[PDB]
């Protein structure tokens, strides 16, 4: 038998232009991220892969293998209308 509000509006920090990868390469970021998981969420740097293009793990090849294919297209039918 409640219902309320509530809010707790916090301040402004505003950092500015950040998000380098120069000597992280291993970091998590809102701008960006150094972390290889950014590739999952989306948040890599623009120089991420630059200065980390090569700190992914190893990454095999050849595992399983799947294809696929598909193509089909057909419709007829006139018609005859009239009047009165």
């Amino acid at each position: 038998g409640s219902s309320g509000s509530s809010g707790i509006p916090g301040p402004g920090f505003t950092a500015g232009a950040q998000g380098s990868c120069s000597l992280r390469c291993g970091a998590q970021d809102g701008l960006c991220s150094c972390h290889p998981t950014c590739s999952g969420l989306g948040t890599c740097c623009e120089d991420f892969l630059d200065y980390c293009l090569e700190i992914l793990p190893s990454s095999g090849s050849m595992m399983g293998g799947k294809d696929f294919v598909v193509q089909h297209l057909k419709w007829t039918d006139p018609s005859g209308p009239s009047s009165g």
